[PDB]
DNA sequence: TGGAGAATCCCGGTGCCGAGGCCGCTCAATTGGTCGTAGCAAGCTCTAGCACCGCTTAAACGCACGTACGCGCTGTCCCCCGCGTTTTAACCGCCAAGGGGATTACTCCC
């Protein structure tokens, strides 16, 4: 495959959300998950909805 | 009439990018029922639109006839065109910036 892991910004996942939906992930890292701590944040609402089989938070 | 040569066309080849079709999904068009009302219908009023007559005289017409002006002609000259030279700035590409608008954090105030 042309990739195994994909690195991206907390900014792009909310901006390109319509492309991030329509995709399915085997594993996900959130690399400094204190970015997610506001449940009112769009980056909480969006990354929550990413179809991912197992998820990990780093903090 | 010919001719030379420039300018316009045509024929086939190359390639690139945008036109035409496929895919996922949202959300805007459709199905179903409600309820208010407006404008469709029947009816009365009398406005004002159309028709006719008779008179008046100003406005329209046919004609005479003069001369003012439209038009083809002639001459010139100046200034705008066709072509070669010189030069400048439009186009392209690539990097910078900044700005602004949406988002996210954290506190104070209610």
């Amino acid at each position: 495959s042309p990739f195994h892991v994909m690195i991206t910004s907390y900014q792009l996942v909310v901006s390109d959300v319509a492309y991030f939906q329509k995709m399915k992930w085997q594993y996900m890292i959130l690399d400094e998950a204190q970015a997610i701590k506001s449940s009112q944040s769009s980056r909480w609402k969006c990354l929550l909805g990413f179809h991912c089989r197992n998820r990990l938070l780093l903090t």
